């Protein structure tokens, strides 16, 4: 509807993370916690898109520029990612 910019909190998973955009990428991460705003800047500047968000591993995250000097932060991203990326099996 007329809710802020074009985006909904739910279709995230329904839509492959490898198809997300520099926008959705930050939006999904901006939900894991309020601290996401401390990294979001690095996501936009680096135009880190979904396809790239998935490629990024525990290391990459700990490596600059992100140099995420906080494990907890990586655990939140990597984990949450494993969810949005991995959908229902149905088998």
């Amino acid at each position: 509807g007329s809710s802020g910019s074009s985006g909904e909190h739910g279709l995230l998973v329904h839509k492959a993370v490898d198809k997300w955009t520099t926008e959705e990428v930050v939006l999904w991460l901006e939900q894991l916690g309020p601290w996401a705003s401390l990294y979001r800047d690095r996501f936009l500047s680096e135009r880190v898109n979904g396809r790239l968000l998935l490629t990024l591993t525990e290391e990459e995250f700990s490596r600059a520029p992100y140099t995420i000097e906080n494990s907890s932060h990586r655990r939140v991203i990597l984990t949450e990612l494993e969810r949005v990326r991995s959908g229902p099996s149905s088998g």
